[PDB]
């Protein structure tokens, strides 16, 4: 039989059923309405799979998208691919304890204390065991968003390659907080040959105090880069400085955000460029010298890309993993072509990148930036809070199998 | 004093004055009006400079821009940087004979039969030591457009690093035809670590029958790539196949060209996607299999970039070296970010790339695609014809020091 939340059977004993915070197609909408607790069967691991008892789960805006069914209903998408399930168990971040392994799992063991990286693909696909990068495979996707059986169940299912050793000095909730956003940032900063962060490179980080940005600042700093954070208030600015940013830029000081004027609109271009230059000058002011960012860590998309493209150094890279302000990103070729800049899409993580990121966490070089811990019961409200901009600063987590806060250190 | 066009002094004897097809600021406008023949003082080569007697000169659209003063007048622009000259001698492609060398020239000698690559920068600038590539330096620019003393004078001036050995099996006019566009295309296809043409890569080449496109097709084929040419009519298409394109696509079959609808415009995006999809299927048809181009060789810019970004393979690169239809390039982040695509600006060439490209010419692996030969007297009319619909497929040249056609083979 199932067990209560905040408890588990003996290690390696798996119940038939589990509790999960579930979405169904018939209740898509706001998170408060779309999420409901249900009991479902615990899945059995197949070849190469690992069943993890979730001790804590991290929250992400991807769960707001899955709850709303925008841009897609994930359930309907998987049904079109042959899935029998009519529910979605999200959650893309977890810490916990391995409770079962399938055939061919020769490294990970029952009882291991682990975290889960989000880079999901079929380990047995031809393109995965060959092509450039497993994240380019046909099967590549984000665990717990594109896949079912994520961290909002008492037990989650992942492939072996997603399993990482849990940092010993972190609690369950601390360890559950950063991996999705941290590995995403790590691939962005270290994954694109020709434009990886080097010592003394200036790195412009949008949304510096958010989950992605706070990991990016730390990763850049550990690489010997000089991070500059863009933020929405002074407190967030000082938070970013405390994580290693040399300084911050307050976005509210500018009003040019959005799609730029067409290149033929001379009057509009004059006004837009004066704003962009002023933004660039604040970078110079923080550095104490006229240097441009070699790497720009993007994610706002439509409203910021024009500034990113403009400020990026000659021969530099704007790398982007979302479009939170919209997807119609205008690239002015008079900057992008003549000064030979790179606009790089980046998504997920491969295993080498995830392990390298996790090694920084494990060694105590990176802070997981846990802001806020909620109960399993509050997944819907917590994502409602997220959508309404109301979460405390910091990555947010829920307890699942953990009986209380501040457990799990070794 | 000066010698006639179609003649030279003995090798190494430099006259005081030379004929040139010159633009002046008081006559900017259409090429037919802007270019006029004048005599000017032959420049004295300074440190690191080489004076080349021009035997033939290649034509390029950059000369139409210079004639018009778009985006700026190059004469006024150089005067603001300290230049004394009130005239512009364009021409960014030359074959000829070295007639003089300045101080500190190491390898190039008087009498050498040469061609000139377009990658111009100050060899004694710090950054040309400390930037990652000399084309990223502050002084990096295009010879004969951004610089004076190009190939439309009887003698032209270049830095030593621009000098290449002229292919022995080519005439003066053949050898003068391809270097600007060929080296540009070489840098695009081989110069961007992470996304260089590999055996069996599909390569989509815009404007296939043009100078750049016809070199790109051949470069891609030499690297074991599979080129697909976009063209404006059937004959251009067949021309592209004879250079090694597996097949061609006629752009006039397609009414979606231009800036795309905004991402929130549902109905606009259905129609736009249907055409982009059909464009994609033409690729697959030519290939006989459902594969996407790993590399897209761009330059039309504004009107084609949405299609390029859409068709580009997961993890692939769209590389762009102009914006002939305009500069406001809209990148849909739903393709670009999620399928991890690269949009790479590229401009000019470094010396390693230029030599590698020229090696292909020298060894007879690449055709310079000489389409038409005109007289020095007709620079203005030839660029007028270029600006209008006229001029043949591939590359046009003029004779300068060569007394007649088909000379210069060794
Ligand atoms: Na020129």
């Amino acid at each position: 039989d199932s067990v209560p939340i905040g408890s588990l059977p003996p290690v390696g004993e798996v119940p038939n059923r589990m509790f999960a915070q579930v979405v169904r197609s018939n209740r898509l909408g706001d998170p408060i309405d779309a999420f409901q607790i249900e009991q479902v069967d615990v899945p059995k691991p197949g070849e190469g799979e690992v069943l993890v008892a979730v001790m804590a789960a991290g929250l992400n805006f991807n769960n707001v998208w899955a709850a709303r069914g925008v841009p897609i209903d994930v359930i309907a998408a998987r049904k079109a691919q042959g899935s029998p399930y009519d529910f979605h168990i999200g959650g893309s971040d977890a810490s916990g304890i391995v409770y079962a392994v399938g055939a061919g799992v020769k490294h990970v063991q029952v009882g291991d204390y682990v975290v889960v990286h989000p880079g999901y693909w079929d380990p047995k696909a031809p393109d995965v065991v060959s092509v450039r990068d497993p994240m380019f495979s046909a099967s590549a996707q984000i665990w717990g968003y594109n896949t079912n059986f994520g961290s909002f169940g008492q037990f989650c299912l992942a492939y072996e390659h997603q399993i990482l050793p849990k940092a010993k000095h972190l609690t369950w909730e601390e360890a559950a907080a950063p991996t999705l956003v941290g590995t995403t940032a790590y691939r962005m900063l270290h994954g694109w040959t020709g434009h990886t962060v080097e010592k003394d490179d200036v790195v412009l980080v949008w949304g510096g105090s958010g989950g992605l940005g706070s990991q990016a600042i730390q990763i850049a700093r550990e690489a010997g880069g000089i991070p500059i954070a863009v933020v929405s208030d002074a407190a967030k600015g000082e938070y970013c400085k405390s994580l290693g940013a040399k300084g911050y830029i307050d976005r509210r000081e500018f009003n040019h955000w959005g799609q730029p004027p067409h290149w033929t609109d001379d009057a509009g271009q004059k006004v837009w460029t004066a704003q962009a230059r002023a933004f660039g000058k604040k970078i110079w002011d923080i550095l104490g010298e006229r240097r441009n960012p070699r790497i720009v860590l993007e994610h706002p998309g439509e409203d910021t890309i024009p500034t990113s493209i403009f400020c990026c150094d000659t021969g530099g890279m704007v790398v982007i993993c979302a479009g939170t302000t919209g997807y119609s990103a205008v690239v002015d070729l008079r900057y992008h072509w003549v000064r030979q800049k790179r606009l790089q899409g980046s998504h997920g993580t491969n295993t080498e990148q995830a392990r390298a990121y996790n090694d920084l966490v494990y060694s105590g070089r990176i802070d997981p930036c846990l802001g806020e811990v909620r109960s399993f019961l509050d997944v819907g409200k917590a994502h409602q809070d997220m959508m309404e901009g109301k979460l405390a600063h910091g990555n947010t987590c829920i307890l699942v199998g953990a009986a209380a806060k501040s457990l799990g250190k070794q």
